[PDB]
């Protein structure tokens, strides 16, 4: 006996440069609407992991970071909230569901979804303008705006704003990460530490907590100049261990491992990105990105392989970094106080605001800002096998 | 000043070891319901494409061959046959569909489609059993027979049937590849050729026409052993070139076009493969295929990269090839007569069967058959911005 397969409520959009399965929490089958082993099974299934072949060709995932994701939204219970949002980074390999953190890029996905069934207050949604969404992101215990265009009652979802490592314009979605820092912003309490690796080097880092956990390492201290595409990098099986015990090590450093073995379980956070000053390079679409065009370069790495354009949560932390007077972000780009910061990624460019204030003489950062776009690519039902 | 996106009903289907996005005729936007620009422009919005990127993060794409596809299925007015099955391959790079070709993974979704969405006669499916699914493939002009499970009236999706390559057991879906060569098997007339290939070399090649046009070359000849995996060759872009080369070449040779430089625009048809004797080798999911375990090794190119397990059309061309004495995949499987083979292929192994008669000093084949497997990933409206 085999019967036949589940019909779950799903969307499948787009929100920056992730691809992302959308469930309200409502539609999930009972079993699945509380966090546990029957939610990440049902995730799981849906994305098609896991996978020995690494394709996702048995699921809706992408196999790649940036396209093995899914998004649970419901009601808020926060005060001045007008949605939850839970964030599942799937992995391609292994069975497991990383819930340790938020993802940037589908936050635009998450305002507009949100508007079209039905979690939004209907008294917040304006006929025409600007629907502000407050969104309580359930992993990090922090608060996101979008301010969701809107047109006869309806979200806006085209448009003419083009963003590097989107190939289609939609209609733009700004994005404020309120309060980003962890609440340390710099877990170790400095602004730049080494990370002493015996045996196979000594790196600047600049270790910091907002957006996601980030350790900013110098490109020049890995032999990188910055402008690398992931054709230098991701079948370099050397070059991604020597990143992933350099992350391995951060993480200790950070306090958010005890044991250095735990890294290896432990993918999603913290991130690792290496920074480098403006330099001309051609994008992976072949575009030129001038030194001109941009205040620094960063790279990061994703679940072990270099990013192909940037995760949102680590632009809040570049973004957040560079407003900090000598974070290596902040060197990077040229040093002195800064409110925004344009960087240059494998894909272009992507410009991220943050206003550092000072008070009782330490650095405190009000917002991180930032575009994007989102767009429903399919809506109706993903299947899979009965639980 | 920019309409909302329109919805067009659509299922996203796995069909063997790819995944493509499927259609009634009817459903489509009146513009898109005849070839031509119109309907190449919806389907390569729908997929994400032409993306300079190459990641189909804005559309339904995966950015590879076989996560880059569309069909189109309708009620078949032609005599003996239940649906018309039109499939196109969607370019990542560029602004085309081609239309040169079937696809034989993607056949047992076809079947199930069919059945469920009202394109056969209900009188022709068995409340519990098997539905015999006659399908136009109208790329080609060929008939393909599904053989599709019915439980309670419905498409019998899930089972225990496991294909290397697909990462979850479903349940098996017998299909036959009728009368598969041109109407010729060999259009050089000759079993093995020697082909040209200017400022390449030459190369002792089978071209046969059978599921779809493919040329088979030793793996010697071309420096590889047959047990290649994708990171072997796919970084290789002075061995991708050259397979190109030689894949134009015989595509002239083989009179499926009239001049060289047709080929960079007609990419989906013929293929690439090459070929050795059993040899054992780690496959990309990490089981071992032994030697024992097959009668030959082949490995194929599709859109200019090394397939990630075999396309179905090719393995209708290898099936066709090894029972034919003499061709190269005949005497890879060590020569005689062969009524079916089992190849290793990056991904694990397939079986294939075509029994060969002669007669007058000619071989005939009645069909090939194989068994895949077929399920629904999600169903309901894929959109696009207004055409
Ligand atoms: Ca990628
Ligand atoms: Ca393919
Ligand atoms: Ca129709
Ligand atoms: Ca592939």
């Amino acid at each position: 006996l085999f019967p036949p397969q589940i019909k779950v409520a799903a969307t499948y959009m787009r929100g920056g440069t992730s691809k992302g399965v959308f469930f309200r929490l409502q539609d999930l089958p009972e079993a699945a609407q509380v966090p546990g082993p029957a939610r990440d099974a049902l995730l799981l299934r849906v994305i098609g992991s896991p996978d020995p072949y690494a394709k996702q060709i048995d699921g809706m995932g992408g196999a790649t970071s940036s396209t093995s994701k899914t998004v649970i939204l419901s009601h808020s219970s926060k005060a001045n909230h007008d949605v939850d949002y839970l964030f599942g980074q799937v992995s391609i390999d292994k069975p497991f569901v990383d819930w340790s953190g938020n993802c940037g890029n589908l936050t635009a996905a998450v305002g507009a979804f949100a508007i079209s069934n039905g979690l939004i207050d209907a008294a917040r949604i304006p006929r025409n303008g600007v629907c502000t969404v407050r969104i309580w992101q359930a992993n990090i215990g922090k608060t996101i705006i979008a301010h969701v265009p809107i047109t006869d009652g309806a979200v806006q979802e085209t448009g003419d704003f083009e963003l590097d490592g989107v190939t289609f314009p939609a209609a733009e979605v700004q994005i404020e990460f309120m309060n980003p820092a962890a609440d340390c912003m710099f877990p170790t309490g400095n602004l730049v530490d080494v990370l002493e690796v015996p045996g196979i080097g000594r790196f600047n880092a600049t270790m910091i907590n907002a957006g996601i956990p980030t350790i900013f390492i110098n490109a020049e201290d890995l032999g990188y100049t910055g402008t690398e595409l992931q054709d230098d990098i991701n079948s370099d099986n050397a070059a991604l261990a020597k990143f992933e015990t350099i992350r391995a090590h951060g993480a200790l450093r950070m306090g958010l491992i005890k044991h250095i073995d735990e890294a290896a379980s432990r993918q999603h956070t913290p991130k690792i990105a290496f920074v480098a000053p403006p330099k001309s390079y051609a994008s992976s679409s072949g575009k030129t990105v001038a030194a001109e065009d941009v205040d620094l370069l960063v790279r990061a790495l994703s679940m072990g392989k270099l990013h192909h354009a940037m995760m949102g949560t680590a632009a809040v932390a570049i973004g957040t970094a560079a407003a900090i007077p000598g974070t290596l972000v902040n060197l990077a780009a040229g040093g002195g106080e800064k409110e925004a910061v344009r960087f240059g990624h494998p894909s272009g460019t992507l410009r991220v605001g943050a206003q550092a204030v000072q008070e009782n003489g330490e650095w405190t950062v009000i917002k991180a800002i930032m575009s994007r776009s989102a767009r429903v690519l399919m809506e109706g039902f993903v299947r899979v096998p009965k639980p």
